[PDB]
């Protein structure tokens, strides 16, 4: 097997790896690396080319194409360089120093994020999702772990990552889809309906929900109850959980967490919701 991207020797000569491990999947690892010429921090995502006996190089090439297509979009992480060795393709990505937006969804940071902050972050996410949709790209993995922040103090800007699930609209629901963290799946996935831009809008409702209440809207005692809640769209909107959340935000969330994907507004409409029309 011949290599397509720059040799590993070039990587070791231009970049420095640190002990800082930013993320570890089963066939991917994200390490912090630093340029030797500029000392600028980057994120090096190592992707194994073989997964479960299957040669997945073509799948990696797809994720690179999508990163390239959205380079002009500030809300999508930028791809700086690509390297390759025997078993890995290495993506050098713009470093997001703020980390996952999932941190803001936990009760221990609820006291530093206000409604005004959530409005800005949701507006930025919608901007990036609007771009992807305009290019017939559906992320299909818009969970808080795949949406990062440029900085945390002060709260920075949105950077969407992880395009391994990206597809053209209308693709067929494959096993890879209906096998993610159950609580972030859309009802149409469990039904095996085809892929639609509306699937990403469902996840945007979860993001907004978790940022404002700091709880998951669909997780249950076990996976079975999680699936039941998703298909039944059983979401807690009680006064206890929403005593401090505005009605406009409640309306925004409820318009996106609807079973029928047809009834969900598009990314362009969401940007016109009264809740986001805040004269910052
Ligand atoms: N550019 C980056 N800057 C900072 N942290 C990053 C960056 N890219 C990824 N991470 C972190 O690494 C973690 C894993 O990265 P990523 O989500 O892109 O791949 P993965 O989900 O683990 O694997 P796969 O794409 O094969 O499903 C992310 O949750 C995020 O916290
Ligand atoms: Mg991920």
């Amino acid at each position: 097997e011949n290599l397509y991207f720059q040799s590993m020797e070039n990587f070791n000569n231009f970049y420095i790896l640190t002990s800082k491990e930013l993320g570890r999947g089963k066939f991917a690892v994200v390490r912090q690396c630093i340029s030797k010429s500029t000392g600028q921090e980057y994120a090096a995502k190592f992707l194994k080319k073989r997964r479960r006996g299957q040669d997945c190089r073509a799948e990696i090439l797809h994720e690179i194409a999508v990163l390239e297509l959205a380079k002009s979009c500030p809300r999508v992480i930028n791809l700086h360089e690509v390297y390759e060795n025997t078993s890995e393709i290495i993506l050098i990505l713009e470093y997001a120093a703020g980390g996952e937006i999932f941190s803001l969804c936990l009760p221990e940071l609820a006291e530093m994020v206000s409604e005004n902050d959530v409005i800005r972050l949701i507006k930025q996410i919608l901007e990036g999702v609007y771009y992807l949709h305009q290019n017939n790209i559906v992320h299909l993995d818009l969970k808080p772990q795949n949406i990062l922040l440029s900085s945390i103090y002060p709260l920075g800007d949105i950077k969407i990552v992880d395009f391994g699930m990206s597809r053209k609209i209308g693709h067929a629901c494959e096993l890879r889809e209906i096998m993610g963290t159950p609580e972030y799946l859309a009802p149409e996935i469990l039904n095996y309906d085809p892929i639609t831009t509306a699937t990403d809008m469902w996840n945007i409702g979860i993001i907004a929900y978790m940022l404002l209440t700091h709880t998951s809207p669909f997780v249950g005692e076990d996976n079975q109850e999680t699936y039941l809640n998703i298909s039944q769209v059983n979401v807690d909107y009680s006064e206890e959980t929403f005593s401090s959340v505005s009605q406009l935000a409640t309306d925004f969330i409820q318009s996106l967490l609807v079973k029928n994907p047809e009834k969900r507004p598009t990314a362009e409409i969401c940007l016109s919701h009264s809740w986001l029309q805040q004269w910052d």
